[PDB]
């Protein structure tokens, strides 16, 4: 059973802007996803200080970067707090409507696409490099779900019976054909060192 939803008009406009605007500095998508993972890991870390049982679904707090040249995918996995089905549907836990408004007003006032994360909609920068994005998530208070969108104004949500995660979020980027550099080990290492060198959680870059 797959449910299909329409993006609110402001998010469909944001996604169209990210896909159609000429902007060469696409590598910032990785910083934005690692930053979101770090925020999720901070939240489960803080919650676990008063309720240690919230770590029964996994004590390790980390981020994995998994390239797959055969599938042309780059996957970002974290063991953060995860998202409920309600959070996924409500713009993946972001203030996307007001955030898109503030980002649009900033772009007219001198800001560029790399500042997207300051408006809480950094997730959508995944569409700088991906034709399709799959978000697999498991929160302690809900079941495992898969969100998916190739943009075009709609997204889907389904239960995920594939590999149980325990807790956290998995972002699968189905890369555009001219964006395969983001599957190269030396290129990922370079971007992590440039933009995410001081993240408070281990970042493991998987090899093939
Ligand atoms: C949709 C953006 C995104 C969101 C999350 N995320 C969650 O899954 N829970 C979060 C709680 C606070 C902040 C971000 C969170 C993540 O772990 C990775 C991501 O790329």
């Amino acid at each position: 059973e797959v449910e299909t939803f329409a993006f609110q008009a402001e998010i469909a406009q944001l996604m169209s802007l990210i896909i159609n605007t000429f902007y060469s500095n696409k590598e910032i998508f990785l910083r934005e996803l690692i930053s979101n993972s770090s925020d999720a890991l901070d939240k489960i870390r803080y919650e676990s200080l008063t309720d240690p049982s919230k770590l029964d679904s996994g004590k390790e707090l980390h981020i994995n970067l998994i390239p797959n040249k055969q599938d042309r995918t780059l996957t970002i996995v974290d063991t953060g707090i995860g998202m409920t089905k309600a959070d996924l549907i409500n713009n993946l836990g972001t203030i996307a409507k007001s955030g898109t408004k503030a980002f649009m007003e900033a772009l007219q006032a001198g800001a560029d696409i790399s500042m997207i994360g300051q408006f809480g909609v950094g997730f959508y920068s995944a569409y700088l490099v991906a034709e399709k994005v799959t978000v697999i998530t498991k929160h302690n208070d809900d079941e495992q779900y898969a969100w998916e969108s190739s943009a075009g104004g709609s997204f889907t949500v389904r239960t995920d019976t594939g590999e149980p995660m325990g807790r956290g979020t998995k972002v699968i980027l189905h890369l555009k054909e001219d964006q395969t550099e983001y599957l190269e080990e030396r290129r990922i290492k370079e971007i992590v060192k440039k933009h995410s060198q001081f993240i408070g959680y281990p970042i493991t870059l998987f090899v093939e």
